């Protein structure tokens, strides 16, 4: 009702699990608050250059702007941070990409990013992190990191079931716990905030299955379930058990003997995928100390949030880190950094994150060539040391380009 | 009743907040399971060498072995993993040190380490991590890390209030939530584990106060409250607000202007301590990318568990990392690594963790000189490249010593 759906262009279609993508598909994009205003123009430009190059004119993307966050209040009015038609439109057109999003404080409004993920039941947050040769890194051997994070997006403490200290609600559920559940374990039951952490069997088996399938499909070497289950037995310890169980029941997992690790034969390559677990505090060490030991990572919502950020810092890509939130009916590719308001409009930040998320998008649509061209362009530009301010600070010999210009540098190395 | 309390030796005493340590104090030690059997002998030897050297014969520690974990079942019988007199004895004698501890699975027995912390209300888990010059590190500039973690030990998800998926209990509290609290937010309420995360005002103000006091007392530059409060408003977002509030109300915190950061003047040095917060996923990046920006860290129980391990890996000290659990009435210094059963009895693991925890112990007792001698000995031995297998693997030029021998190498460099 304020979106102008393109005259030329045809919806992607979901024909029983598989995506039927037209040659002129309408992809919705949410511009993004803050630096979205800079990074997004850079991505439409390089995706367009990459599908024109790959398919020689045959295919073209019809971009359709939809609204969430701060720009939505300037379009639908002050109170609408998340319009109900953005949810219908993403659902409808099947794949979408977005830039960074401002959630307001003071309004009782929960994270708009998390909101899109729960509202549209996009239960897979998939964050790939690998090293691009030549980016500055804090660590000695970032080239050893090449991991894929499958982070659960629909349950854990992120469900947002919590009550204020001294509220009536909080007073009521603490009474139920102490009186009716007989809990003698809250150190200070007075002035006490309360949060609920749910972890169900369906929620974790659907994420673990996506994780192992991804491993089979790209014949990755292993799947590590990380958790803190020695302390949280019935939510995080349930997650490692339900994941070993699904590997044994649905993928023919077998002990590498003695336990606990499982072998899964990839039906396609003949290779074995090891299915293992590491406790989450030790994991944060093991990714710094032995990165080559790890590959596909399956984990619950809070832990995957931390593991992503941490893995991203080490390979030197906190501003060129892509991501996706995938469910059964649709997907939303996103820049994974924030809105950086101090730089907005200055054309200077790194468009690399939202760009590499459009190669994930292009890849997901089956436009694999367009997509391989974007990562070709990326390695080209970085290796050219034809880089944006964030990378240049840390490099000797680089040429500083603006945001729009690193767009063009990616197109030149295609 | 199986402990043999020393003939010579006198209890430490708590005379209103301050510790009155005799010259021949009885310190209880829990040997430790697994490699405790190796690392502990090494620490009694070097602490003894360091108090003999410093005080020239005047002072001597009377060691008193007490039991927890696997060795306790071999002393009190199969069922007693944690004897009730270990809690009375630590309480009584005021300071104690322990080695790594085996908690059994299959028995419904929760973490024995966490058990000591909650049972004796040791609400401060204090983990200092700084770089010792010459230890092998995964990162380029570990010398930039010098941080002190104040991790809350008595509440958060670690309280252990949780119920099994499909249990009656779990079925009952999910019914209360959906029916009586009106929660329409559990994606899958069937087959669902449930955990409780409590965060009270007293629990966080006592930990934040210890954190800022430590900053004043050693005039450290800042205190960073880390949290994930944008998603968890009433437990983790309550923690950053209660911590800013205590800085303003009890330490005369003032805005560095515009907010949110506070200045606290150190009453002793005249210097200002900045009181700031960073969201926990960004923090895990900022400790890799800008370590010099951070110093004293205050945070809740799960986050501090992860932050410690992560910071410890980077400076290359996952086996030489000390710690303490401190409450108002007593303290327990501990090796912070595990029991490593494959190496037990081989005299080969690094005794550096439990040793550096005894310098924290010695320091806490006011035997500051003994203590400065242990860290002198540590920098000496490591710099000598007279090192244990874990360090030698990663170094070119080192001499490999056994565990007992790196004990002696620390004594030689005193
Ligand atoms: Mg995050
Ligand atoms: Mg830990």
């Amino acid at each position: 009702s304020k979106v102008v759906v393109p005259a030329q262009g045809k919806k992607i279609t979901l024909q029983n699990g598989k995506l039927n993508v037209p040659e002129n598909p309408i992809i919705p994009y949410i511009e993004g608050d803050g630096i979205g205003v800079d990074v997004t123009p850079a991505m439409l430009k390089v995706v367009d250059a990459a599908v024109e190059k790959a398919y020689k004119g045959e295919r073209k993307i019809s971009w359709m702007e939809i609204y969430t966050g701060e720009k939505s209040t300037q379009v639908y009015g002050q109170d609408v941070w998340l319009p109900a038609e953005t949810l219908d439109l993403i659902r409808e057109y099947r794949v979408a990409i977005k830039g960074p999003l401002t959630t307001p404080v003071g309004g009782g409004i929960r994270s708009l990013n998390v909101a899109l993920r729960q509202e549209l039941d996009l239960y897979i947050c998939l964050r790939p992190v690998r090293y691009y040769q030549g980016t500055p890194s804090p660590v000695k051997h970032p080239e050893l990191t090449d991991m894929v994070i499958f982070r659960e997006n629909s349950e854990d403490i992120y469900a947002g079931i919590e009550w204020k200290a001294d509220s009536a609600d909080a007073e009521k559920v603490i009474k139920f716990l102490r009186e009716e559940m007989g809990v003698k374990k809250i150190r200070f039951p007075e002035h006490c905030g309360i949060g609920i952490k749910p972890c169900s069997e369906e929620g974790t088996k659907r994420l673990v299955r996506a994780a192992i399938e991804y491993a089979i499909a790209n014949d990755r070497d292993s799947v590590t379930l990380v958790h803190k289950g020695n302390i949280m037995k019935f939510t995080e310890g349930a997650f490692k058990d339900w994941g070993y169980q699904l590997a044994r029941e649905e993928f023919g997992g077998e002990l590498i003997d003695g336990g606990p690790w499982l072998k899964v034969k990839n039906p396609n390559t003949g290779k074995e995928i090891v299915i293992k677990d590491v406790i989450a505090d030790a994991f944060l060490q093991q990714i710094l100390l032995r990165p080559a030991e790890y590959d596909v990572i399956a984990c619950m919502n809070l832990n995957g949030d931390y593991i992503s950020d941490a893995l991203a810092a080490q390979v030197g890509g906190i501003g060129i880190a892509p991501g996706a939130n995938i469910g059964d009916e649709c997907a939303l590719f996103e820049a994974t950094h924030g809105t950086a308001p101090k730089y907005a409009g200055q054309d200077k930040v790194n468009p690399g994150s939202i760009i590499l998320s459009a190669e994930m998008m292009l890849r997901h649509m089956g436009w694999t060539e367009a997509a391989d061209l974007i990562v070709k362009g990326m390695e080209g530009a970085i290796n050219a040391k034809t880089v944006t301010y964030d990378f240049e600070r840390l490099m000797d010999g680089a040429k500083l380009l603006k945001c729009s210009e690193f767009g063009d540098a990616i197109i030149e190395n295609m």
